[PDB]
């Protein structure tokens, strides 16, 4: 039994971490195979973050404009090209540690493991999901920028996000491992505003599964509600719609406790409309939206 | 501010199984020597009334099933210290990290590697509450998992999961086999006493709620650390000692905030409640945050 927020294990991770430099800015880069991926903006004075032309910046670069340090052992850079908002360098080392890997590009709801690196070594390990809004609600500090999100199936890791840049909100933005960004955003030194964000409906009932499952049944009632229902309430709200294919997802948590799928959200339109009164689902005073359906069946069985 | 576990590699390339007949579990491999629970020595029926030497001293080294991944580790001595069995073996593990083994308080947080087969599987943190237990998220077969934290390059062991209790609670040894807590591994009826609020870390959490800005909580008194003992365990919050007052000195540096202080700020939270109003932006008090959490999410860690 329990139930907790968890990361996969980094260590794979870690092996493919390394620090890039050019002039007085450093970052993170993601050392795969002979190439080393990581925010171009490394590039850029912090007079060019204001209005960077990037292939501009980048043709004015040479080879040796690029210190990339592996711990204590500095990589020789024989290569460059930009992909969208990911600089690539080849360099004339292989990495060892070099695992199985995909680069994917995650939906909104989904959830990954961040390790959040500083001067290419890595400092923590967490989980995030992809908001509604395609910001994610990370904890990044200065030089966090190329630490890496990921997901590992077997022994193959799927990267899924690169970081690039934190909004006046605190919440943070950043690219696939083809550069391109989740979301509206730009790699440019400015205030930026995302969309007005959701809650991710089936997360929430995956996680209302979960704490049946660990005993938290206070919140359950008799009423079931149709699905239109259910999502009527669900928008009023600022909660995203649940598709059928949602419902077909959660198949395995209705099953494993007994509670069809729209009885529970007839208990989750209650919470809605009534609130917690004080009250604490797995000691939680809000209603948890970063565990999948996946997450809770893999944590509970 | 959010719950986050060092990066586990380290650890990962210690973890091995360990099989004594059809029972498995988790062990780490450090030098030549791997760790692990000493119930591995044991049948399901062994486990309702153990004897744990007379098992011990009926298996060889040759009973025991050492793998790392399909590769086997020979096994070359044994012995048993407290609850921990210690295999030794004929290869010294090259991912051996510059490691201690360290017993924490309560309120201590620490990641754990929860491991199945050898093979890790997640990590998250834990808090050892003040009743001994922790609140982790172990399957069958997790026993063996350990619990660490990572101080420059050096990894200290504090944790190792031995059992689950009734209320689904968790309860280990430290890395020398001692339980935390009066609990045995032994398969009866355990109870984990009521717990109470960890209230270091609630402190903690304050002083972080004050670097950010949120301070309206900050009344105008002090009182002395044993009124506030007294006080506070009337309200199932543990007592403060010199250890924890000393742990909170950096933060009250920080703000400019005598540790006294801020206890007088708590204690009339606690006497008044929060009237409605957050902490940054919590109804509730958070206490599985350390003064050494808040700081290292707030400044630059390894
Ligand atoms: C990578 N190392 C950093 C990671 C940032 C740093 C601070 N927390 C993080 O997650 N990435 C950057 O510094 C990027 C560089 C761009 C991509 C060229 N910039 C930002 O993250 C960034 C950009 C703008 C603001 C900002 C600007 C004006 C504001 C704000 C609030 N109110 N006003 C008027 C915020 C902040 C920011 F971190």
């Amino acid at each position: 039994s329990g139930f907790r927020k968890m990361a996969f294990p980094s260590g794979k991770v870690e092996g493919c971490m390394v620090q890039v430099t050019c002039g007085t800015t450093t970052l993170n880069g993601l050392w795969l195979d002979d190439v080393v991926y990581c925010p171009r903006h490394v590039i850029c004075t912090s007079e060019d973050m204001l209005n960077p032309n990037y292939e501009d910046l980048l043709i004015r670069k040479s080879n040796h404009n690029f210190l990339v340090q592996a711990g204590n052992v500095q990589l020789r850079v024989i290569g460059h090209s930009m992909q969208n908002c990911v600089l690539k360098l080849k360099v004339d080392t292989a990495n060892p540690k070099t695992p199985k890997y995909k680069f994917v590009r995650i939906q909104p709801g989904q959830t990954f493991s961040v390790l959040a690196c500083y001067n290419g070594s890595p400092s923590g390990v967490y989980q995030c999901a992809m908001r509604p809004n395609f910001t994610i609600k990370g904890s990044f500090l200065n030089g966090s920028c190329g630490s890496v999100g990921f997901n590992i199936d077997y022994d193959c890791v799927s990267f899924c996000y690169m970081h690039h840049m934190e909004l006046p909100t605190g919440v943070h933005a950043g690219t696939d491992l083809e550069g391109n960004f989740y979301g509206p955003f730009v790699d440019r030194q400015t205030a930026q505003a995302a969309g007005t964000d959701t809650t991710i409906t089936v997360n929430v009932l995956a996680w209302l599964y979960a704490a049946v499952i660990n005993g938290d049944r206070w919140f359950l009632n008799r009423f079931t509600t149709t699905l239109n229902d259910f999502n009527l309430v669900a928008m009023k709200y600022n909660y995203e719609p649940l598709t059928q294919d949602h419902v077909d997802i959660l198949g395995p948590l209705s099953a494993q406790t007994g509670i069809a799928v729209l009885d529970m959200c007839a208990s989750l339109k209650e919470l809605l409309q009534n609130g917690m009164n004080g009250r604490t689902i797995l000691g939680s005073a809000l209603l948890e939206d970063e565990f999948t359906p996946f997450d809770v069946v893999r944590q509970c069985s």
